[PDB]
């Protein structure tokens, strides 16, 4: 059937990724010295990611076994699968970037043009994007085919009850396991890599620029290699796992909602249950987001393929925007026909929230897509120095450091309102068209072109690394200016991707609130009306107290991450000072600095600290649940969603703005004052403040929300009646 | 009756305030220079507060008229009354502090002991505390006696419906007007004063300390007078209006809840309304928080008098802590007998949430008190340099400025979890004992000794001013050390007071959620069960979207305040640079700097910016309500409560910790590095970052929550059915 043809699409995506890999590795590579340093970075990155992968997969096996014990084994299986998929996305991403980075450098060096570097960098990110979409939908469609069709978990869709008292739906619990795996792995990865790269970058930039008057990425600085290796580890793999888990999060959210919808919407007539919605419609609504995601992936492929070729323009940001726009538009247009034809005659839609026929989920999809796009636009507005706010931030450096920090935090706080409002109208309209299912599908719509988003976002770290390499070998300033252009653009794309992630996370979070309320239902209370189930009252003390708690947990989470960064950051600062002092000829370029120490500090600290956050995210709903019940947990999830929603956008836009303001002054756009000036130092301090926020605190929330909510959805059946207080 | 005797108590409080005023003003003024500078500061402060009071009272008259039009005239009357009360608290506070600071300075100069300065400063704050409690309970009891007893608005307590379709309860609407007045005035005052003092302080500290190597509060600096005048305007009057409005907020919250409880708790038996709770019980529960607050005031008076007459010890923090502890304890003990005797035989307790007899609200009160105290303890822990976190923050300055900022924000975020948890258990337990009424009374309990809290908190600005004056006139360093001690202590007390404020604000916010749900009921819908009324479903799209929006509004609010500060801050920085450049002999102490310009900048900017925030706080529930209904507004209130709860504590504790870390290094507690070193500059920058956060952003939230929630509670009856979408 056509099903197999759609099953080909992720495989074609993987093939495209491998093709781009081959195309980029084909590049001639700059210099033997460049190859050497790049090989060093490869060694460090591969090492750290190896230790990471080891520990995280150990923990993943443990958790998976625990799931197979306390739930269905299919849960643990899908868990391991998704784990492998996300981890593989990370590994492929890094292994690609580490080799891809040199090509950009040589391109900009020889051609002295932005075009080539832009192209190779874009292909570099493309590999990772296609890897993300491909892996996600591959694992997903594997779960779907194997567990849903062969085992017939989509067949029954009735409320079950295994031992220990957990009320579950087989397929729902399975995909729950999948998404949970993805979330845990993503969290571990990006926390570790995050702390690593941010400690390294903070120390390097701070001491190097402000305490030694060294240029950015100077080989005299023993911390620069740590910065680049960190860029390869954190800003890359973490992003892949992140947006993969966000994509999966949205789709699996839709699937769970749809699946739980069927056995619940019964009408109790004289002790007889009457299914108000037929099984066929439900199954169709279960398969719908998968085929959706496949089509979206395809369109993303069309867009990316169109871009990597094409007549290269002198403006990269415009090109990437064209990529996203074309991918999104194609996605919309094809989704129209997909939605119309697939859901043509089901008749049972009117009962479960469909207002305007069967074209409703396409409308909700459009809502999600347009929402994501607007988020991108706003993010770019607040972070790029081509506009007012970042220009003001950079220009404000004349007044001091305190002004940089203050106006930075202010910018962060102000930049919250537009995408949040966009999300509000998004939720309201999606709910208007197709209700909760509409919201769940809108979450997917925002990330329907996840491949292009991940690509455009991953385009940045390659540029940053290319700059780091360009500075180390003392090249023509054309290389540095081009690479700085690409790097600033990348910094914008990061903020954009973050916005997408947190938005989709929020829609999916609402849908997961719905599913969470559904999951509480036992086979005995199957007759209860849907309206009485979907009820999470704020005036209940446990619920609002829950919200407050969850909020505080999010904030303390952020604080813990920041502290974790500042530890190795400080230690490395002291290390840089000590090396600059005790090594003669180091600052004169007549003595090679000890990079391995700087590597060791952040590596050790990251490996040590990385454990706690994920464990907290997993155990919180458990302990709060067993202590105070399900309502309290619902509250916790709410507060978490809100506070995470705010802090993510804040940190993202603020950090991006700070960095791009630094790069703004570094481009000499501010008259008189330059790289060695005091305002430059102020913007540098600002950037070092924004670093642990934008690349460690921000996304960790968008993961934490989904993992915590899914854990809650799964475990709720236990402490719903087995709560202590 | 005994009622008149209790009505005497606030008058005795005012008398005590006047007595302390006379006692302190009798103290000797140091030197003609001190008198001159103090007269200057007095002139500036009185001027700014005059303009402020003028504009704010114009707006207040307008709003009051609007209330008299669209609601009962009693609403507008009580509005004006409360307005006058809060404003008067501010005016008295400032007018007292401005004179007290010299007494403190001269005391520390002559005696070279901590005791005297501590005592006179404490009496200085005492005047303001007694002014706050006194004014609040005076206006409140005036409303009670006049509108409740003479007019008989406590008599009817039936659901009414005036023109325009607003369903109201007379007394409830009245005290709503009262609290609203207090909130609007407090907001205006502390926003204006906040921006004023913070721009000045930021510029002064930054340029003075780090760019000129000048000592803090050096007369060579043209911005120091602006800083001191600001301390008198912002940190004083703003605090008075703030905590007065918080006190009033809690009490009026209880009153509104209790009042609305009667016509709502009817049982519909065959088209017949059956009051499940008698009127006597309801009225008793209405009077209860007032007499509660009166007793608390009395106990506060006992504590304060005990301290001011006590034998002065070399340790101030211990003395203030003893004050708070004794006040709280006395409050508890007397409240026990009050609660037992007053609520002896009411019969209606079992129906409306009272679990353990009639002693329940005393238990909830104890919960609130202990909660507030614990908040104080945690605040002191995180902010004082006598403990680990602030010490680490100060010591971290060796690693750079970015580390100071990062660890500061980290401290802020981490310090959120303990008092939030305290508030969670507080809410849960209060609800366990006496439900929503329990929570509402707990809000009062936390601030039962509001006089002592305001006193202890206001003790600080006087000390800070004493230090500024001592430095300006070039005195013995022992004076500076004493005043620095007292000032750091003051900085701790500030954080404590903020914690109290936001806590009480949150409890009262829950109770106001309840009252908000109550207010929607029309006379036709009077028969509806209480359980179905108290329902705010999160899964409703409007509600969660509301939460997101409100959250974003809180964040953008904070951002706007920060920006407003940074405007005049930057302008003043440029002014200081310009004066230092163009005025010869300025830095040599041979030319008097132009302070009036620095005054003018912050004055103009503050007067300009102060308008918007209050207007937003008032208009948001209106526009969002008319647009999307009552549920959406409920959501907005939720998100507002949560985000405000987090940001307030964050900014407060972070700012306090930063400041006391600066003071920690300035005391030479960090070996080797001193006032002129680079780590000192780092801590200075950190302090300038924390300044606009803790003294402009923080409390503004605790006001915004209550003003917005009250406005919503009042206006809800209109757009509940006259909503556009
Ligand atoms: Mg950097
Ligand atoms: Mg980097
Ligand atoms: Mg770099
Ligand atoms: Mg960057
Ligand atoms: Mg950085
Ligand atoms: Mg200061
Ligand atoms: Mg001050
Ligand atoms: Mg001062
Ligand atoms: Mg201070
Ligand atoms: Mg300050
Ligand atoms: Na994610
Ligand atoms: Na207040």
């Amino acid at each position: 059937y056509v099903a197999a043809l759609f099953f080909l699409i992720p495989l074609v995506a993987l093939g495209f990724a491998a093709a781009n890999f081959a195309a980029v590795v084909r590049k001639p590579e700059g210099t033997e010295r460049m190859k050497e340093i790049s090989s060093y970075i490869r060694s460090g990155a591969d090492s750290f990611l190896a230790h990471e992968t080891k520990a995280i997969f150990k923990v993943a096996i443990v958790i998976a076994i625990l799931l197979m014990i306390f739930t269905t084994w299919q849960t643990g299986v899908a868990f391991l699968l998704g784990a492998v998929m996300s981890a593989s996305a990370g590994i492929v991403g890094m292994k690609m970037a580490t080799r891809a980075n040199v090509r950009v450098a040589e391109a900009a060096r020889t051609t002295k043009k932005i075009g080539p570097a832009l192209k190779v960098a874009y292909q570099g990110g493309s590999v990772m994007g296609l890897s993300v979409g491909g892996f996600a939908l591959l694992g997903l469609v594997l779960v779907y085919l194997i567990f849903g069709k062969w085992m017939g978990q989509v067949d029954n869709l009735n409320i079950y009850t295994n031992w220990l008292g957990i009320n579950f739906v087989p397929f729902a619990m399975t995909v729950s396991g999948y998404a949970l795996g993805c979330s845990i792995i993503a969290m571990f990865d990006r926390v570790g890599g995050g702390v690593y790269t941010k400690a390294a970058d903070m120390a390097a930039d701070l001491v190097g620029k402000t305490e030694l008057n060294l240029p950015e990425d100077d080989p005299r600085n023993p911390a620069t290699i740590a910065d680049n290796v960190g860029d390869n580890v954190g800003d890359v793999a973490g992003l892949g796992a992140d947006l993969l888990e966000s994509f999966v999060g949205a789709i699996v959210s839709s699937i769970i909602l749809a699946s739980y919808m069927f056995p619940i919407y019964v009408q109790k007539i004289g002790e007889n249950l009457v299914h108000q919605v037929p099984k066929e419609t439900i199954q169709a609504l279960i398969s719908y987001p998968i085929f959706f995601a496949l089509v979206g992936l395809g369109c993303s492929m069309l867009g990316i393929l169109y871009v990597i070729v094409k007549k290269p323009s002198d403006n990269p940001q415009r090109e990437l925007n064209i990529s996203l726009w074309t991918s999104a538009l194609l996605t919309v247009v094809l989704t129209a026909f997909l939605t119309y034809f697939y859901l043509k005659d089901l008749q049972g839609l009117d009962v479960l929230g469909f207002r305007f026929g069967a074209i409703s989920p396409w409308f909700s999809a459009i809502i999600g897509i347009f929402s994501g796009i607007l988020i991108g636009f706003w993010a770019e507005y607040y972070t790029s120095y081509r506009y007012k706010p970042t220009q003001f931030l950079g220009k404000s450096s004349i007044e001091g450091t305190g002004m940089v920090i203050s106006n930075g935090l202010s910018l962060g706080m102000k930049s919250v309102f537009p995408p949040t409002l966009t999300l509000v109208l998004g939720i309201l309209f999606a709910d208007y068209f197709a209700g909760l299912y509409g919201v769940a599908i809108a979450a997917l719509g925002m990330l329907s072109f996840v491949a292009t988003s991940v690509s455009v976002d991953s385009y940045g770290p390659i540029a940053d690394n290319a700059g780091g390499i360009s500075e180390m070998c003392e090249l023509d300033p054309e290389v540095r200016k081009i690479t700085d252009h690409l790097d600033a653009v990348g910094n914008t794309t990061a903020a954009i991707g973050k916005g997408f992630a947190i938005g989709s996370a929020i829609f999916a979070a609402l849908s997961l609130f719905a599913s969470y309320m559904f999951s509480q239902i036992s086979p005995s209370d199957i007759g209860k009306p849907p309206s009485l189930v979907l009820l999470l009252n704020m005036l209940d003390a446990r619920v609002i107290a829950g919200a407050l708690l969850g909020a505080a947990i999010t904030y303390y989470f952020s604080g813990y991450l920041i502290s974790a960064v500042t530890k190795a950051a400080m230690k490395m600062v002291d290390e840089i000072r000590r090396q600059a002092r005790e090594i003669p000829g180091l600052l004169e370029g007549k003595a090679k600095p000890d990079y391995n120490r700087c590597i060791e500090i952040t590596s050790d600290n990251a490996l040590k600290q990385m454990g706690y956050p994920a464990f907290i995210a997993i155990l919180t709903p458990l302990v709060t649940g067993f202590l105070l019940g399900a309502e309290f947990v619902g509250g916790v999830l709410i507060g978490t969603v809100l506070s995470g929603a705010m802090l993510a956008i804040l940190t993202a836009n603020s950090g991006g703005a700070w960095d791009n303001a630094k790069k703004y002054l570094e481009a000499g756009n501010l008259e008189g004052y330059g790289k060695g000036s005091e305002p430059h130092k102020a913007l540098v301090i600002g950037d070092t403040v924004g670093d642990p926020l934008k690349d460690t605190v921000g996304p960790s929330l968008d993961i934490l929300i989904k993992i915590m909510s899914v854990v809650s959805v799964i475990a709720v059946s236990i402490f719903k009646h087995v709560h202590l207080f």
